[PDB]
């Protein structure tokens, strides 16, 4: 897929067997999505954005499908705005910039 | 070009005569650069991410090279740790996001 700027690069993103919006960021490091249960145990990560710090919990070598692209990495969980999909899965599915 | 994501997607832009560097960033929705004296008026504006809100200055319609290719926008002026070039501007150099 080709996906053009003038809207927000948004996809469908299937975790734990649901569906969820997920915004495709070049500029996020890590791939940060909204409070939900994943298993397993949980690290501390300390990640910072525009308007500074927060506190997430991490969680290693789980299952994600990017429009139809399975990809298998860590997700950090916490007060993020979005999901937010970010270079170390965008990386998995083969994505780049182009211009 | 074409840009992987295995690193930060940075280029270098030039603003005022002056030479920056910035993040290619598609989860942006604008431009917003480290402080800096920009010609003109400007507007108070609140933009926020992660770790919450920060107070910019608005300026419109401002010219700068992404990698030679002219782009004309709004900027944004503030706080921020990193110059982060947006959806706004990255529309105009026509940056698309392939996988
Ligand atoms: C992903 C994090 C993990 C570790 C870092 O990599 C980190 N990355 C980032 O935070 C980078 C900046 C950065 C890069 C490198 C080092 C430090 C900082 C910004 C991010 O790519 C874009 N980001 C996505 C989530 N956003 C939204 O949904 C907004 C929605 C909304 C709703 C209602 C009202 N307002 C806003 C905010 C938006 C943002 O910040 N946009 C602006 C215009 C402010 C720049």
């Amino acid at each position: 897929p080709q996906i053009t700027l003038w809207q927000r690069p948004l996809v469908t993103i299937k975790i734990g067997g649901q569906l969820k919006e997920a915004l495709l960021d070049t500029g996020a490091d890590d791939t940060v999505l909204e409070e939900m249960s994943l298993p397993g145990r949980w690290k501390p990560k300390m990640i910072g954005g525009i308007g500074g710090f927060i506190k997430v919990r991490q969680y290693d070598q789980i299952l994600i499908e990017i429009c139809g692209h399975k990809a298998i990495g860590t997700v950090l969980v916490g007060p993020t705005p979005v999901n937010i999909i970010g270079r170390n899965l965008l990386t998995q599915i083969g994505c780049t910039l182009n211009f």
